[PDB]
């Protein structure tokens, strides 16, 4: 759709399932639905583990918003 959605849908699909129709609200990934730290941190750990970035905890406030997400992968990975 936008950009990060690619890895975002791959991490969430491999972690739990495909909730793109119930996760993409442009609000938050840990607040909007508030799934669970284990899952949230999980799918995220993979996104960066595959992109090879220097993310750590910021991912909990960089991907939460579809806007910040696409800007987080375009500013860091820039690809």
């Amino acid at each position: 759709l936008k950009s990060t959605f690619d890895d975002i849908k791959k991490i969430i699909s491999k972690q739990l399932s495909v909730e793109e129709d119930k996760i993409q609200m442009n609000s938050n990934f840990t607040k909007d639905l508030g799934a669970d730290s284990l899952d949230l941190v999980e799918l995220i750990m993979a996104l960066e583990e595959k992109f090879n970035v220097t993310i750590s905890d910021q991912d909990a406030l960089k991907i939460n918003t579809v806007q910040d997400a696409i800007d987080y992968i375009e500013k860091n990975n820039k690809q």
